[PDB]
């Protein structure tokens, strides 16, 4: 491999199908020390053998080279995921061919395609497999995967057969039918730039090709050999037989015409080979049967029934069972306990006996029709359903004897309800659900410790997290996504949290195997060491550290938790970086970090399952990596504490309630309420906090609502505090930051007024009203049509009032005085109040005011006539002008007592004074166009 461009970890992940390089996906390219894969979707290496050195064709089959049975077995031991297979039989080519028989059914993968076609002329292959490369110009372009002894750059591993470090080559090929020895074979040449030569080990290893018209990556064939030495290093390959694996296939296929009929067995007869069953019916066993290296084969769409005469009991054994798409088997006998059940196939095996034994799934159904079916399940592979359908049906231990490893499978509770300490599940391949639809399936999950759930829940699910202690280190952290109907929480932490995505590393052993003399520095330092320079420029040193995933790594998989409610007591629920929440939240005595800063990840995510498959294992480490989150809903909380965090974007469009609930918005947090909040207790934000009517209900339309925070809002930073579109706000606000904003939709509204004109008996306009006491002396306070009662003195530095504008109220002659820094109001209202002798209001500091404008009044002393006594409205000193309160003889005010003003007294303090009186949905934005 040639690291002096990639990285030395990007050919393990296209390998291995991790990182950027997940099965499927379309126009990748990697950054180097810029490169563009071909257009075309990454293939699923997943049929390749652990080792590189055999490619799975499907069931007990396999694909490698003739002259490999030389080799250190190399092909003749094969491991996908936790299973061993060992060739039993096999034919081979004068061509190097090697078409295997394993002694069981494989589980993992279903295997290569096998449909190319050797024997077509060459433009015919070349328009089928031809890739375009520019302009129309078309090339055979391919992906092989393998793991012979391993190089970087001149680093040497002197490392073969590593299933860690399982590496990929792009090639073109340059003869599709070269002249060898033993007869015509594909040549290729790797790409210049991602180049990964081909190594003795890596003979036998599957190669890739790309059909054109069926969207397909298809086996072109197995890799046998080489000539040259750098860069032109070409690779032969055998091309797949068809001819020579079907005869193999051939010597394994004995029929049973069953035929709704009854085939017994026993003794030798019935009244090795694969027994394929055909035409429904049952089986009937004699005695325990043993098939060998033969195991049972179902046709589609037919029931069968397995079942010991007399009601003996009695086993079978062999290399599995394999059922048709539609079909389904009652297996009604038990497998043997020495051995495990191997299942694939699309259909269904129904069990209806407890099996004493352990089962390995990797296609269709297995229903857990008695108490404890199996002792321990293992599921892998990704398309295999479990189902329970009886009381007690999972086994026992931590993890109720079930294992999910790489790409998993499902278990459908199926109406029942069940617990674990931990769900051993690698990756969100897993999902437990529930299909039935008219009973709820609870699933409880009860670990005492850090633990990580990476598998996902939806359908007809409850899911629990209760302790009988308070138990504040029981973090259950969920990875993957989360579709429920509810979610309860007591006693025990919940954290909700993107998934790390995973990458390939070197070696997951921390030792190296070979002495410091004769080996020196581990080549897996020296790989850390040889790319350390461009790591430490672009700060990648994620890249190459051995790890499988990094906190500070960019590459993050956003994940979706919606339920119709959260309920917590007594804990703490965080919402940490990539979480996209959405549901309703009930806490009590709890605590809720939104965009919580810790999150957590798993040193052996993506490969979590050991030994044979019924082993699990879980390493946590958590620290800051700060991203973006989302909570969208409503919160009903007593007590506890919430806090929004960086980055986090909350959406309150549900009614939300504090009573003794703390809430505290910090910088960088977006928080939009566009549903009612009140609160008996503070909100403090340093980030911005908008506060709006429902602007949902309607495809268009807009309810409003209020927000009421008896302990007053504070502000903590320059930041946003925004309330518009049929706000009513309710609380004090204080700060002492250069805060911000806002009453009033900035011109996005005018006079065409939707809702209910009942529901305007609360905003009388503006679209916004607020009350009323600001105490922000550094602060700015747009107000584009509002304003406030104004409850306290409020000494606000800075004022812009293109609109309808403030009035006082209330206190028992209790009088407040406003005090601005730069009041441009340029428009209408100022309400003030006083009795007679006693009067409040010495306003704008430092001028600069507007035009238009409206300074107004009004009383409780009863004046039947005038009463021409000295009390002032504002102080401006020396003013820019003076028609900053224009003559407009049309005031309705209070009552019918109307008094004038002045233009200037005491120095250049330019106040307004009073006199006399008068007498003159019908208002108080009677003034909007005046």
């Amino acid at each position: 491999m040639d690291i002096s461009k990639a990285w030395a970890r990007d050919y393990l992940d296209l390998a291995q199908n991790k990182g950027v390089f997940q099965p499927g996906s379309t126009h990748v390219k990697i950054k180097l020390k810029d490169f563009s894969f071909p257009a075309l979707p990454v293939p699923d290496f997943s049929s390749a053998t652990a080792n590189g050195a055999a490619t799975s064709i499907g069931g007990a089959y396999a694909v490698t080279v003739a002259h490999n049975a030389k080799n250190k077995s190399s092909a003749n031991y094969q491991t996908y995921g936790s299973t061993q297979y060992t060739q039993i039989n096999r034919m081979t080519t004068g061509n190097d061919f090697s078409i295997q028989r394993l002694n069981k059914y494989v589980v993992e993968t279903r295997g290569a395609d096998t449909s190319f076609n050797y024997n077509e002329n060459n433009q015919n292959i070349i328009d089928r497999y031809g890739v375009d490369v520019g302009n129309g110009k078309k090339e055979i372009i391919g992906f092989r995967v393998g793991s012979g002894n391993t190089t970087f750059s001149g680093i040497k591993t002197s490392q073969t057969y590593q299933a860690d470090l399982l590496s990929a080559s792009l090639f073109h090929i340059t003869n599709l039918r070269a002249n060898t020895v033993g007869g015509n074979k594909v040549e290729y040449e790797n790409d210049s730039y991602f180049t990964n030569l081909t190594t003795n080990g890596d003979s036998g290893s599957g190669v890739y090709v790309f059909d054109n018209k069926e969207d397909k990556w298809v086996l072109l064939g197995t890799t046998h050999g080489i000539i040259g030495n750098g860069k032109t290093q070409k690779t032969y390959v055998t091309p797949f037989d068809s001819k020579t694996t079907n005869e193999l296939k051939q010597l394994f296929i004995q029929n049973v015409n069953i035929d709704n009929n009854t085939a017994t067995i026993g003794g030798g007869k019935i009244t090795n080979k694969d027994l394929v069953f055909s035409g429904g019916g049952k089986i009937s066993l004699k005695e325990n049967l043993d098939l060998g290296y033969g195991g049972f084969i179902f046709d589609e769409n037919k029931k069968y029934t397995v079942s010991a005469e007399g009601n003996n009991n009695v086993t079978f054994k062999g290399a599995g069972i394999d059922i048709g798409k539609g079909s389904t088997v009652d297996w009604n006998i038990k497998y043997a306990s020495n051995d495990a059940l191997h299942k694939i196939g699309e259909g269904s095996l129904n069990v209806i006996q407890a099996q004493n034994t352990n089962l390995k799934t990797g296609n269709g159904t297995v229903i857990l029709g008695a108490q404890k079916t199996f002792n321990n399940i293992y599921v892998a592979g990704g398309p295999g359903t479990v189902q329970l359908n009886a009381e007690n049906a999972l086994g026992e231990g931590d993890y109720a004897g079930i294992f999910f490893t790489e790409n998993g499978g499902k278990l459908d509770l199926n109406g029942h309800n069940q617990t674990f300490k931990k769900i051993a599940a690698t990756d969100s391949g897993t999902t437990i659900t529930n299909s039935n639809t008219t009973k709820e399936s609870v699933l409880s999950v009860n670990n005492q410790n850090n633990y990580i759930y990476h598998g996902n829940v939806d359908g007809n699910v409850r899911l629990e997290h209760h302790l009988d202690t308070k138990q504040d280190n029981a973090r259950l952290i969920l990875d993957g996504d989360i579709q429920a109907n509810s979610i309860s929480i007591k006693n025990a932490p919940l954290v909700m949290q993107g998934h790390a995505t995973d990458h390939a590393i070197f070696r997951t052993t921390k030792t190296n195997n070979c002495p410091e003399f004769l080996c020196g520095v581990d080549w897996v330092t020296r790989i850390k060491n040889a790319e350390n320079s461009v790591n430490q420029k672009n700060k990648t040193t994620y890249k190459s550290n051995n790890q499988v995933s990094d906190l500070s790594q960019p590459d993050w998989e956003t994940r979706k938790f919606r339920f119709d409610n959260l309920n917590i007591e007594d804990s703490s629920l965080s919402i940490a970086r990539n979480a996209d929440v959405e549901g309703n939240i009930q806490a009590k005595n709890s605590v809720i970090n939104i965009g919580d800063k810790t999150a957590y990840i798993d040193l052996y995510s993506g490969k979590n399952i050991t030994g044979a498959g019924f082993t699990f294992r879980q390493d946590i480490k958590s620290g800051d990596s700060i991203g973006e989150s989302k909570f969208t809903g409503g919160i009903m909380a007593t007590d506890g504490s919430i806090s929004i965090g960086d980055k986090a974007i909350v959406t309150l469009n549900t009614v939300s309630s504090l009573d003794r609930t703390a809430l505290t918005i910090h910088k960088g947090a977006n928080v939009t309420a566009s549903s009612s909040l009140f609160t008996t207790s503070n909100i403090k934000s340093g980030g911005d906090l908008t506060l709006t009517g429902a602007t949902e209900s309607t495809g268009e339309i807009t309810p409003s609502m209020f927000y009421a925070a008896g302990g007053y809002e504070l502000t903590e930073d320059g930041a946003n505090f925004t309330a518009k579109n049929q706000a009513s706000v309710t609380g004090d606000i204080k700060s002492e930051k250069a805060a911000k904003l806002s009453f009033g939709s900035a011109d996005k509204d005018n006079s065409a007024t939707r809702y209910s004109q009942f529901a305007l008996a609360m905003l009388d306009g503006f679209d916004t009203s607020y009350q009323g006491s600001i105490k922000a002396a550094q602060s700015s306070l747009a107000m584009n049509n509002a304003l406030w009662k104004v409850t306290g003195n409020s000494e606000l530095k800075k004022l812009n009032s293109t609109g309808s504008m403030v009035l006082f109220n209330g206190g028992k002659n209790i009088f407040n005085t406003l005090t601005v820094d730069e009041l441009t109001t340029s428009n209408s209202a100022f309400v003030m109040r006083t009795n007679t002798q006693q009067a409040d209001q010495l306003i704008v500091k430092n001028k600069l005011e507007g035009a238009n404008n409206l300074l107004l009044v009004d009383f409780i002393e009863k004046k039947g006539n005038d009463k021409n006594l000295n009390i002032d409205l504002v102080k401006a000193p020396e003013n820019t002008s003076k028609d900053v309160f224009k003559t407009e003889t049309q005031t309705i005010g209070f009552s019918d007592v109307t008094p004038e003003i002045k233009q200037q007294e005491k120095d250049g303090k330019s106040v307004w004074t009073l006199t006399g009186y008068k007498t003159v949905n019908a208002d108080y934005k009677a003034f909007l166009a005046e």
